[PDB]
């Protein structure tokens, strides 16, 4: 068939960023995939891994790559300004698109910025991890990828990207910016939120003699897990959601505040009911 | 050969703790009885059938026909006051009381005010979300930390005992006060159950006509709620029981919480990254 794709620029050469470039080489992409990152180590650790041609840390530079499709993949803070600079370096046919978590307003802003160019998309791919030699090459498989078009975005495009995502193996579903932020701001970073903070539990409620991390068997060890997520990443996501975050939040504290209601009162038929249709839940998924 | 010093062995409350109990025991190579108390007759029946007790029964004056000399209390926590008041007239004044639950507390000192020289209260920090005996395993203690709590009124010879069977079975046993054990266990145990649990009622209420906050785990809320699928009643007790500790812990989260929030409002780039690079120790 065809070549709708001739190079492709990775925006953040890490863990995310070097997924997309395994798994779409490995789909069989044959054209240039090319790296932009701030790190020269990033760059340098992605060349002899093979999982780029040739990068460069200018982002101008990267107007000799020609290329037209980017994958944004570095922090989602960083993505207005590296766009405000690709937006003079890109071809007015290039496609721009991007694995953040968060879309909303970031979304209408980028539209803003690289006019008809841009699909946002954020792939729900879990395994924590940072860096690109940790990047795998079949990450998306079986995973819920989410477009957020809007009456603005390119259907053509929107078509490259959606058919992208099925070639690494991804399922792709459309939500709008602004309920994406919302679902995603309760579904996953309002466990990150109290992870975070369940973690500040321990520090502050142990003693100079009693080490309260000695014993994690009992519950807590789940939680040292996506604790151990990127600080960048999740002070960039808190703020960025900032909204949803602060609402989500909000009807967490109204829950745990119902359970409190419950054990102050000593109730019992009351308490057991309410984790009987939490553990329900909770099963059926 | 100190087979001598346990031969009939009751577990009450026949369910993935006992029967992990049951199960250990027999595997460690204990040689004698292995009986079985329950209120339900399909937990008994179904312990006969896997080989995990040898007999057992739903009615609690037949256990006088076991001649227990060694009881682990396995069921619910607020059980056990009742049941051992039974316990205090059918059982041999030289036999042993021990448990498995997750609060000490007071209840430590009742049981020893029921049970007299008999009890020796214990943890072992183990296990999963599961329950039914159909989930019980014969290595469940292995490498885990057992907590035992005696207090002036122990029987030496009985906390000893207790210890020895818990190392017997894989476990590594420590000594906590039971005030001690239950502010320890009300923060790294029972207070992140309550934030799991509530956590899931979250997705329930914020759920809408638009949006079933259900179909989308795996953006980290699945691996954090497992134990919001843990058993109503185990926890239930467990939050009544440990109360004033449970609430406390609660507070101190809260706290964690409160300070989180307030970074995030003001958007304070710096204390932000920082505080979540608490999490790297
Ligand atoms: N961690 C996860 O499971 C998921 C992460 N994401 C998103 O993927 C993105 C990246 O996450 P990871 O690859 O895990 O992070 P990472 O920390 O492995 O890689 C980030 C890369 O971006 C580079 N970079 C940072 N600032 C930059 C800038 N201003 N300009 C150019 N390059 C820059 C870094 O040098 C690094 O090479 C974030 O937007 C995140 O929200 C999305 C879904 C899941
Ligand atoms: N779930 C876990 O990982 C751990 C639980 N524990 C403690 O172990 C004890 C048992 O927990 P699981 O084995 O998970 O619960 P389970 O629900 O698997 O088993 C409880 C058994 O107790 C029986 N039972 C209930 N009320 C009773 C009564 N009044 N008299 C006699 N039998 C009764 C039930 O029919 C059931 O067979 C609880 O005290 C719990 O706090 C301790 C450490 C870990
Ligand atoms: O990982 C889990 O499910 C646990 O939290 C296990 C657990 C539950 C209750 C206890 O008193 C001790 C250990």
């Amino acid at each position: 068939k065809s070549l709708s794709m001739q190079n492709v620029l990775i925006v953040g050469v890490g863990f995310m960023g070097g997924s997309f470039a395994k798994s779409l080489r490995r789909s069989g992409f044959k054209g240039k995939i090319y790296g932009y990152d701030i790190n020269p180590e990033s760059i340098s650790k992605a060349v002899d891994l093979g999982i780029i041609d040739e990068g460069t840390t200018s982002i101008a530079k990267v107007e000799d790559f020609s290329p037209d499709f980017v994958m944004l993949s570095s922090p989602v803070r960083t993505f207005r300004e590296i766009a405000k600079k690709l937006s003079y370096i890109l071809s007015e046919d290039a496609t721009v698109t991007d694995q953040g978590s968060v879309k909303g307003k970031l979304v209408y802003d980028l539209e803003n910025i690289l006019g008809k160019r841009f699909v946002g998309g954020h792939p729900i791919a879990g395994t924590e991890k940072s860096g690109v030699e940790y990047s795998l090459d079949n990450l998306y498989e079986g995973k819920k990828v989410i477009l957020t078009p809007t009456k603005k975005t390119d259907k053509k495009r929107l078509k490259l990207v959606k058919r992208v995502w099925e070639d690494v193996g991804g399922v792709v579903e459309y939500m709008s910016p602004e309920l994406h932020d919302y679902v995603f701001g309760v579904v996953s970073h309002l466990p990150h939120a109290v992870a975070f903070a369940l973690v500040d539990t321990l520090i502050h409620m142990s003693t100079p003699e009693v080490d309260l991390f000695k014993y994690p068997g009992g519950g807590f060890k789940d939680f040292t897990r996506i604790a151990k997520s990127d600080p960048i990443m999740w002070r960039d996501i808190f703020l960025e959601n900032k909204e949803n975050v602060m609402k989500a939040i909000e009807g967490f504290e109204k829950s745990l505040n119902h359970l409190k209601e419950l054990i102050v009162r000593e109730a019992e038929e009351e308490l057991v009911e309410y984790l009987k249709e939490v553990k329900i839940k909770r099963m059926e998924i």
